[PDB]
């Protein structure tokens, strides 16, 4: 959860204002280093079918990709992968765990 994680609200994949700055820092880094590549890994909490979550995780990873592309990062430097609700960051059946799992992580 440090300088590379975007968190989301239940069933949403929009990027909140709160994360724009952290994301701008990554865009600046990638833009000034055209040979660097980053992978955005999207996730979802355990509520709902596996397929619904794979899709929601993809839209979340995609949202980050599009935000970075909106800041001039080349589409070639960014790839996305969705783990659905298959790779949680925290086990547990409550909102404390879930909120920590609805996320997209920039991985180098």
């Amino acid at each position: 959860q440090q300088n590379n994680i975007v968190y989301f609200d239940l069933d949403k994949y929009d990027i909140r204002s709160d994360f724009a700055q952290m994301l701008d820092a990554h865009a600046n880094f990638l833009r000034s280093n055209p040979s660097y590549k980053v992978t955005v890994e999207g996730h979802a909490d355990e509520r709902g079918t596996p397929e619904y979550n794979i899709s929601l995780g993809e839209r979340r990873a995609n949202a980050v990709k599009m935000y970075l592309q909106g800041k001039g990062v080349s589409a070639d430097q960014i790839s996305i992968v969705s783990y659905g609700k298959e790779k949680p960051a925290v086990l547990g059946h409550d909102e404390a765990a879930y909120s920590k799992n609805r996320r997209a992580v920039l991985v180098y």
